[PDB]
């Protein structure tokens, strides 16, 4: 297991932990980019994690043990390419309503800010989330939890 | 980082956990065994570890974090084989006045229950101590601290 140091991790910023040889993201989310995720829903393959991509501490709308904290491994669920991290909002290439989340450039699959893919692009299923802990506020333990 | 859960570890018993490729021992010593330890020191090398084998959280008597637990690096310090764990008191080929420890087989060095090198043997220095550092009671993350 590895341990993320999130103390100095600002708003909308994102940070990489390196875990069994695969990058796990941790991104600090705002109550703006939390408001908008509801809204993804419908339009969400996987909407309520029934698909086992995440410990069931996660199995919830933000995909997460804190709703200010994303945990998930940074690799596509299509062909294991590490999606961009696009957190700004109605970006032209990504459209109007796009309310922040991940592109991967190999073939175009869509997450959103709890890594949950969309409907229609290569990818099936939401981003793998790993066994995680906090052993305080600003303290993540990756890769083992209880 | 490897995570070390010593919850069913027993008194007197040693785990062994593999980390960088090396094999790391932790040791549950016994009330007695840490009774016999500063006898070791005038025959000792380093009994005061000031040789650099260790974290200074490590530089103690105990050569540990928590008297009950050793944490080292199971691998002689002369040639790099590893030694045989010989917690026993007094057996007939140590001698009499053995108070538990390790023995290596390939060139008879000895190391007491807090893994320091007693003189004249073919290793000069203590075992290495890893950085490492409690999650909580049963749980020690090797390769890490704070
Ligand atoms: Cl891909
Ligand atoms: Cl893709
Ligand atoms: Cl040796
Ligand atoms: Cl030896
Ligand atoms: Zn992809
Ligand atoms: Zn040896």
């Amino acid at each position: 297991p590895v341990e993320a140091d999130i103390s100095k991790l600002e708003p909308g910023a994102l940070l990489r932990v390196k875990w069994r040889g695969k990058p796990v993201w941790l991104v600090h989310r705002t109550p703006e980019m939390l408001a908008a995720l509801p809204s993804n829903d419908p339009k969400l393959v996987d909407p309520n994690s029934e698909v086992p991509q995440q410990p069931d501490y996660c199995k919830n709308p933000t995909r997460s043990i804190k709703p200010q904290y994303l945990v998930a491994i940074g690799i596509c669920t299509h062909l294991g390419c590490s999606p961009t991290y696009r957190p700004e909002f109605g970006p032209d290439d990504l459209g109007a309503d796009w309310k922040g989340g991940f592109f991967c450039p190999c073939h175009g699959s869509r997450f959103d800010l709890a890594a949950r893919v969309f409907k229609n692009v290569p990818a099936p299923t939401n981003l793998v989330i790993p066994k995680h802990v906090y052993l305080n506020d600003t303290t993540i333990l990756i890769g083992e939890d209880r």
